[PDB]
């Protein structure tokens, strides 16, 4: 074992092992497990950046320091990796002999403990040099009899793939749950390692830089457990400090240098790491009021709710917001969402719920079960958010979605996340969730009976309460009701449609002047509150696009030029030559 | 579990479909029985039917080790079966019978190991004792008639409280010797009595024992056994709690005062409706007092009131106050008949496959829970 197993206690004596910071209960469990007769081989099971190996080394350090009771103090912890014994590529003549030499020496020294990092290498695996399945089988009897003790190292997902599949370990080993350290501990961990970064990069880190690397990494980097996200910031700040300033050569890394690299590591703007866009948010309501007319309270409800989320009044785990838009048709409930994403400068992820009416929607939104085509997709919903965690997400006409989609949505509204079928998760915290419904368009066309008409409208949102259950409705920030639009709105709608018509005409080299009276008339001609703004697109198409198309194709407008439309005293559209 | 040993024997005594299979789940003691069958033989406590028969445990590890080539796994395995077939009244015990179904110990070894056994079972050359689980049985034996019709299904269940205490006392001296400790009568009963209250997801034979092992081991590791060799119920409480985190603070408090104090604790969180919370307290006491039947619910109460008045909050506080889970369902979502089946886990219209009932699962996972059904007039 002389050139095969690393003595961790010796590295701790040498100084190869950095003192463990915190983790007193994790170490206590490892020793509590090691001191037992059965299930007496601990497994440090976690995720990346938790330090599970650092803890195992940390235990060897405590064994050496004598911070544990003699049962374990002065025992020897050695570590086996995939570098020394896996060199037996000439097979068993090298491998079996070196492998068994360890077992025999370790069997003789019953106060010897091995640490096996990346333990999945052997458990649930066992190849390498073609020696590890039985090498594991040759360790197991000695762990059972108490001749050799073993500390493992794995992750929660690997654990279920390797431990839960082998009863030899179920009776020999015990899981210890390893999670991330505190913020303070992370800073202390950085300070322990800091000099290594300083030495590599020829930089020096301030006290504020190390505190900030941990704090800033938490605020924006969602990739790893605290030690790793903070370290990349320190290592990146260090490196940038020695690369960028060729003409300046600053060595000291301060909070400002952390802010620059965190922004880059975290995939956010160099400004936004500290300074958010206060003004795009202040101006949101007006930019939208200029595009979707008449829905002023709806825009304000949306605008204010977003600002509250952006102002930090809400929960750090939840979506930016969640709204179910409802109202009559042709009122802008989707148009405002589309314009919302543009106004905010945020990519729009759009899912049309009509495409998900079956109970197999999940197989496409989340992903197919393993063994089926499509298991490779992480889910259309989940993948879109993972690649675009900062997004406006639209679920168009949600009342048509199959009810199973609500289990997906209820989870996101409660926890801000959604896992895929491969164990990865979407982060919806920077996603604005808007879903629209036409349950609210149900109304009648029939009037009251009598000489005098009276308003016989039904109660708003009763139809929503009958479609969406309280579980789904109580998780919304709001339900934003859109009203039928008025004739004043129509005049504004006609103006934007005339402009759109002109944009199309500009591409033909044609300038169109529509008189005010022509607009006033069309606005009146096409109005129907029941169908919202739809009809206006239609009346404009019927009265202006028809004549223009005929001229653009066969007549005077074919070459580009100036066309105008006047309203007749007789309410006809009068057109110009060119 | 003497009848289990006898049942395996009655199967070994048959001429066809004469290979007993011990079918269990983790912690029931199915391995212990197989060990017990070998034990009875070594002590001569067997019928002549078995004569002086030797039960051997298939060692897939040893068959694979040092080679990992199909040719060597096979010459050793086939030689094994030949020698086992040759022994008079031979019995092959296969522990982990559900794991050799692949290739013995590993891919690269004998991929046909199950296939080499099938014909001996068919001829009855070696009586074979298997060891599988309830869940694996249908994926190992029912899977292939060459085994389904060669083995008998013997259902192994967990032992009683008293039997586990006897198991602890049987093994206790080993733990006392292993960890330089002694266990009180209360400690051995407590490892059993408390494991069944706080462990929840494992059978008693392993967990009362883990608790004994850990109390001993913990006392050896900490400077306790050096002086305080004795492990009493107090040490057991710390040990079960070590993982469960319950008994060290809640193994016993008062089964009378934690109920009386319910009336007043509810008043600290929910304000007003004092009589409603007292009525619940009274009903709970009557149930605790033993007024009712073993098949009946602890209790059932309809909470009528305005919304937003804490009907839920009282229910939440009852669950917290009583140390139990809260299960919730909204009856307005169970207004239609199909959804009703989803709730029940009725043979038709259930959830998923193993997700069957929503209510059946909720009541199985959390059997001591308080179940809240909202707005039942909409059900
Ligand atoms: N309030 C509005 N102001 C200006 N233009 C509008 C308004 N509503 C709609 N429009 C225009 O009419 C068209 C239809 O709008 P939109 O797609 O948003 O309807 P909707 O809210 O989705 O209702 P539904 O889905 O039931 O049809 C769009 O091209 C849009 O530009
Ligand atoms: N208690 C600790 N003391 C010092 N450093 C720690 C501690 N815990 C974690 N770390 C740091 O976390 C890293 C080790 O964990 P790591 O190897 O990244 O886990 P994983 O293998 O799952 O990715 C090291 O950078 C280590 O310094
Ligand atoms: N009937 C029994 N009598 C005594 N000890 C038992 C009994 N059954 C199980 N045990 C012990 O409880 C632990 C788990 O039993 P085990 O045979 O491994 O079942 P499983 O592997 O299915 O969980 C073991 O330590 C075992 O020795
Ligand atoms: N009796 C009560 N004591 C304290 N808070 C209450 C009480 N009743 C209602 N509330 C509060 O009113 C809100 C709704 O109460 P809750 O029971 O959770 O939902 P529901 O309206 O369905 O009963 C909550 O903020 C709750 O705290």
């Amino acid at each position: 074992m002389e050139n095969f197993t690393t003595n961790l206690n010796q590295l701790a004596r040498v100084g190869g092992i950095d003192p463990l910071i915190g983790r007193e209960k994790e170490l206590e469990r490892a020793i509590q497990v090691l001191c037992r007769r059965r299930k007496n081989n601990p497994l440090l099971v976690g995720e990346s950046g938790v330090g599970k190996t650092a803890i195992a080394e940390g235990l060897a350090w405590r064994i050496v320091q004598g911070d544990v009771p003699e049962v374990m103090a002065d025992c020897t912890i050695y570590s086996l990796d995939i570098g020394s014994l896996l060199a037996g590529t000439k097979y068993r003549g090298d491998f079996e002999k070196r492998f068994k030499a360890l077992l025999k020496q370790l069997e003789q020294d019953t106060n010897s403990i091995l640490f096996i990092d990346e333990i999945h290498t052997i458990i649930g695996a066992g190849a390498a040099s073609g020696g590890q399945v039985d090498a594991a089988n040759l360790i197991k009897p000695l762990l059972s009899s108490g001749k050799i003790r073993v500390i493992g190292s794995t992750t929660y997902q690997e654990f279920s793939n390797i431990f839960e599949k082998d009863r030899a370990l179920a009776r020999r080993f015990q899981k210890i749950d390893i999670t991330e350290p505190s913020i303070e501990e992370t800073v202390q961990i950085i300070n322990g390692l800091k000099p290594k970064y300083e030495a590599h990069h020829d930089v020096r880190y301030t006290a504020k830089a190390v505190r900030a690397a941990v704090e800033l990494a938490v605020k924006y980097i969602n990739d790893r457990h605290l030690p790793d996200k903070a370290i990349d910031v320190i290592d990146e700040a260090g490196a940038r400090a020695r690369l960028m300033p060729v003409s300046k050569r600053k060595k000291t890394v301060n909070v400002a240098d952390i802010e620059s690299v965190v922004a880059r590591i975290a995939r956010i703007p160099e400004k936004s790491v500290s300074q958010s866009d206060r003004d795009t948010l202040k101006n949101l309501g007006d930019r939208l009021k200029m595009l979707v007319f008449g829905q002023d309270k709806a825009i304000e409800a949306l605008t204010e709710a977003i600002k509250m989320a952006r102002a930090g009044l809400g929960h750090e785990h939840k979506p930016v917001g969640s709204f179910l838009f409802a109202g009559p048709t042709g009122v802008g409930k989707t148009e405002v969402t589309v314009q919302l994403s543009k106004a905010l400068g945020i990519e729009l992820l759009r899912f049309d719920m009509s495409e998900y009416m079956e109970r197999h929607t999940v197989s496409r939104l989340i992903g197919a079960p393993p063994g089926y085509v499509g298991f490779d997709q992480g889910g259309l919903l989940t993948d879109a958010v993972i690649k675009h965690p900062h997004a406006v997400l639209l679920l168009d006409e949600i009342e048509k979605a199959h009810p199973d989609v609500f289990n997906i949505l209820l989870q996101v509204m409660d926890n801000g996340t959604l896992t895929d079928n491969n164990g990865r998760k979407a982060d919806f915290r920077n996603v604005v969730l808007v879903m629209t419904t036409n349950a609210g368009v149900r109304e009648t066309e029939r009037k009251s009976i009598g000489l005098i008409h009276q308003d016989n409208s039904t109660d708003a949102m009763e139809e929503i309460k009958k479609i969406f259950t309280p579980e789904f409705r109580n998780r919304l920030d709001n339900i934003i009701w859109f009203d039928h639009l008025s004739t004043d709105v129509i005049h504004q709608v006609v103006d934007k449609f005339i402009v759109e018509l002109q944009v199309q005409l500009d591409q033909k080299g044609v300038s169109l002047e529509v008189s005010q009276e022509a607009r006033n008339w069309l606005a009146e001609k096409g109005y129907d509150r029941a169908m919202g703004a739809r009809p206006m697109a239609r009346v404009i198409q019927d009265n202006l696009k028809k004549p223009l198309a005929n001229e653009l194709l066969f007549g005077s407008l074919v070459d580009g030029g100036q066309v105008t439309v006047a309203l007749d005293k007789e309410k006809n559209e009068l057109t110009y030559g060119f």
